[PDB]
């Protein structure tokens, strides 16, 4: 397919600053979701859930479309729990209704990061909706009881590599598992909601145990409380990602740059942006403009 990049007719940078502004005004009012993590770190995940769909291969899923708004992506069990960013995003979409869909998810994930003091991630507009019928099957987000050469392998689908994924995968720091959405359990750090490299160090500084759940999953424990999955811990097992966890431990700076970059091509995967496009936008942060 080719997925051509659209512009909303007639909008600009200031008619996209404004969407953020409300999804961040929004995001500091309502912070008892979830006890009082806030919806920040579950509208990362939407954002890099409706772009994991995406496939290399035929150019289907991304996030172009807007698809998670039907019913067969939206029921995904990969998607479980994610029915809350959307509830989120509801209002804020009737508010811009001229705004695509997949625009709307992926700003806001966007502006999560923002405000959650993580790096500037530019954007670009141009997302559009396309019909019921581009809606990709379920079964291609990943699966969290796995090794590092599964991680390798299905990133490989997304056109990331090694450094790529490591630094994705930073995005571990914020929120938790909910047992009755993933079959995991417990925060991954203390912030929670304060974007940081974290992770990284708590992979190389925890003692980790190994335990099941009470959904029967196994799951790395670790004293201070915390959790990481098969699939989060696999990233010490492998001698290529280890030094990579070491250097994001060692450097909050190195893994912001390289989280942005990464985070923006996640999320541009799939279009095709014509040359007279404008260039991505640079969002200020509610406190940048004295909000
Ligand atoms: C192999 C790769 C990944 C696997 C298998 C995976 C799996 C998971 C699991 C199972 C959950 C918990 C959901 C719940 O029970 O509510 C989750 C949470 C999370 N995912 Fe990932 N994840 C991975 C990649 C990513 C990446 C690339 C991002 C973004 C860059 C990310 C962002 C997060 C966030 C922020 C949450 C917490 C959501 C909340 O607090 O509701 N994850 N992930």
């Amino acid at each position: 397919l080719v997925h051509v990049a659209s512009v909303e007719k007639g909008r600009s940078y200031e008619d996209f600053q404004k969407v953020y502004n409300a999804i961040a005004l929004k995001l500091r009012e309502d912070d008892e979701y979830d006890n009082y993590i806030g919806y920040g770190p579950v509208l990362v995940r939407l954002a890099w859930h409706i772009s994991g769909t995406w496939d290399k291969h035929d150019n289907t899923g991304g996030s172009y479309g807007g698809t998670y708004r039907f019913k067969k992506e939206f029921n995904d069990p990969s998607n479980a729990g994610l029915q809350n960013g959307f509830k989120f995003l509801e209002p804020i979409h009737k508010e811009f209704p001229w705004i695509s869909s997949g625009d709307l998810f992926s700003l806001g994930g966007v502006t999560a990061v923002q405000e959650m003091q993580g790096p500037k991630i530019p954007w670009r507009c141009g997302r559009v909706d396309t019909p019921e019928d581009t809606t990709p099957d379920n079964g291609r987000l990943p699966d969290a009881d796995k090794d590092a050469g599964y991680v390798r392998t299905f990133f490989q689908r997304l056109n990331m590599n090694d450094r790529e994924v490591v630094a994705l995968m930073g995005a571990h720091a914020l929120g938790k598992t909910h047992l009755k959405n993933s079959g995991y359990e417990g925060p991954f750090g203390a912030a929670n909601n304060v974007f940081t490299n974290e992770f990284y160090l708590n992979l190389l500084n925890e003692d980790w145990k190994l335990e099941k759940n009470d959904a029967n999953n196994e799951q790395w424990d670790s004293k201070s409380g915390y959790m990481m999955l098969p699939t989060d811990y696999s990233l010490i097992q492998d001698p290529k990602y280890l030094s990579i966890v070491k250097e994001y431990a060692n450097d909050q700076d190195k893994f912001f740059k390289d989280f942005s970059k990464a985070f923006e091509k996640l999320l541009e995967n799939g279009i095709t942006f014509p040359k007279d496009a404008p260039s991505p936008f640079i969002f200020k942060t509610l406190e940048e403009q004295g909000l």
